[PDB]
């Protein structure tokens, strides 16, 4: 692929997915999006060798619940990634629009997930932050996700490893919380620990304090509660989401 | 224990530890450090359970190359913690003094961190930000830990697990990388990474992009290289750094 088998069109996602446009293959007419990275970032994050390893994965995947990148090329002063256009916007849109989700839609999303986290572990697909935000919605309004772009919280910089840095810390027992509070999420409108600062929200999630609403189900609360455990280790598994009763009962 | 057990003398290290104090128990005249924690903040930050769980481990374990916590007890606004002084002071103050470290000196400083490190695993306690401030000096020189204090690099605050913000994200292969750090920085004056921008010792990291001065012999050398692997899994265990030669050639 070459830049000049693609019309670009309007920009995607207001910057928060960095350089994005609407994109037609010429010959094909086949709508997709094209990210354009700039070497000369990419050069100054020291980044290009894992962008590789990365890209180089992905460009073999294929999965419902996952934003596909299709293949990638590069210039003199670029590298373009040929991404899966998702047509019906993002999870987050979708929530402002609807205030929440019902019990259908919400076990169905939370299945999708499972499915995407559970494909990503077994593949070695590295992944970044899910929030509704990073998740997109297919023409059959499908979930997928696309959470791949990229003193601190982690210690003093100079002491920390590759891992820490390149946003690598998201492993199968960090995306069982990030479940968690996804499944919140989508039933109540807001994560379970937010707060107007940071220090309060910190507390809260520290103390694994948070409250549900009335119009929250028995089932529901038994799932979001077995998997917003302080103690990694005790939360339920993937395997165990897929075969929960609430699961069960309510996805399409 | 109670605060009336204790006269209060000097702060030590400059707050860089919060509020401690050179201490001695009044009736058997023992010299010790004092550390004042506020409840006000510890009830701020959500912390009180996570710290209960900690000390309560901490107060049940001896190790020589770990500082040690010989009690806490509280009052209606404060906790503290009856901590071994370190008569020595820190590593860092050792290394501003000499600039660097010999091959001696510094094998057996790597010895008692992979001891102490090994034996944190084994009992399951945490530590959070190995570099030379955070190491200490005992009445014979040996090197004691004492890292137990404490969007972002994980990702967005509302979707992050308590062990994220809680800092207990460096387990056994995040410590072989620090490990390797600080053998480096033993033997040249600083670690491999520094840069005067965070953004070009960010890079510096990503790349694993180091160069060793002359002196450094190709002993120290593959050691250093062995712990510092972009990939984790490819890092030098604790257990092969004790029987690395150039560690048993050079520790005392
Ligand atoms: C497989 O998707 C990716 C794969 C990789 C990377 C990436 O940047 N990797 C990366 C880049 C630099 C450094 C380190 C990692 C990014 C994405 N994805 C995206 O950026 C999503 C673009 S927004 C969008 N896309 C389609 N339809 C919509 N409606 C929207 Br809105
Ligand atoms: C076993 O040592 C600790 C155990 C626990 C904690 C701690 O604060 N935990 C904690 C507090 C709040 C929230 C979460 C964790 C801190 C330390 N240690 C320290 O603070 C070191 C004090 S400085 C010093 N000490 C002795 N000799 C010297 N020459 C110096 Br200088």
């Amino acid at each position: 692929w070459t830049l000049e088998d693609f019309d670009i069109g309007r920009p995607l996602g207001k910057g928060k997915f960095g350089n994005v446009y609407l994109a037609r293959e010429r010959q094909s007419k086949f709508i997709l999006a094209l990210k354009v990275l700039f070497k000369t970032q990419l050069e100054k994050a020291g980044v290009e060798h894992q962008l590789r390893r990365e890209v180089e994965i992905q460009s073999h995947l294929r999965h419902p619940n996952i934003l596909r990148l299709y293949g990638y090329f590069h210039d003199a002063t670029r590298v373009y990634l040929i991404l899966e256009y998702a047509p019906l916007g993002t999870v987050y849109r979708e929530l402002q629009k609807l205030s929440r989700f019902d019990e259908q839609r919400t076990a169905t999303y939370i299945t999708e997930l499972a499915n995407a986290l559970s494909y990503c572990h077994s593949k070695r697909v590295i992944h970044r932050d899910i929030k509704p935000e990073n998740l997109l919605l297919g023409s059959n309004g499908e979930l997928k996700i696309a959470d791949f772009g990229w003193t601190t919280l982690c210690g003093t910089l100079d002491y920390l490893p590759p891992e820490m840095i390149e946003g690598r810390m998201h492993d199968e027992k960090v995306d069982l919380w990030s479940l968690g509070v996804l499944c919140y999420e989508f039933l109540v409108g807001m994560p379970p620990f937010e707060a107007h600062t940071y220090q309060e929200t910190y507390r809260r999630i520290s103390r694994v304090e948070f409250t549900f609403p009335d119009f929250v189900t028995e089932g529901a609360r038994d799932l979001i509660s077995r998997l917003l455990k302080h103690n990694a280790s005790q939360r339920l598994t993937l395997a165990e989401v897929l075969e929960h009763p609430w699961i069960k009962a309510n996805s399409s």
